[PDB]
């Protein structure tokens, strides 16, 4: 699950969006997927789940990007899927270059603690993956 405060570009309005109010508004958005062969493309929100409170770990990209994530949560990694909870400084996940709008790779710089807050999950369709906070991750 992802926590509060996740931002979510919308590749189609170009509005970024907090991932509570995307759930607790039910808004149809559209956000970066992922597909198998490395590629970025713009897929619809077509459902909305609100997971209640549970503990977020922090993983501190180069760049300064933080996305919070609870541990089990899957991240594309240099090394294929991974749960957040499985990562460590060093490793390198995808991101979505904020220019470009490409896929590229960053190093994770730090590992935060936990901490507690609301957390969430989409469905995005057919992709099942989305671009929170410039990270690739599961929806």
């Amino acid at each position: 699950c992802l926590a509060e405060g996740t931002r979510i570009f919308d590749p189609v309005t170009g509005t970024t969006h907090r991932i509570e109010d995307v759930v607790d508004g039910r808004k149809p958005i559209h956000v970066v997927a992922a597909a198998k062969d490395g590629t970025l493309h713009a897929r619809p929100v077509v459902s909305w789940f609100d997971q209640g409170t549970r503990d977020v770990i922090g993983l501190r990209i180069a760049g300064g990007a933080i996305v919070w994530a609870t541990p089990d949560h899957k991240v594309l990694t240099e090394y294929g899927w991974r749960a957040a909870g499985e990562l460590r400084k060093g490793d390198r996940v995808a991101v979505r270059d904020v220019e470009t709008g490409e896929l590229r790779y960053s190093v994770i710089r730090e590992v935060l603690p936990t901490r507690r807050a609301r957390t969430f999950d989409l469905e995005v369709e057919e992709l099942h993956t989305l671009v929170a906070e410039g990270v690739v991750v599961h929806n």
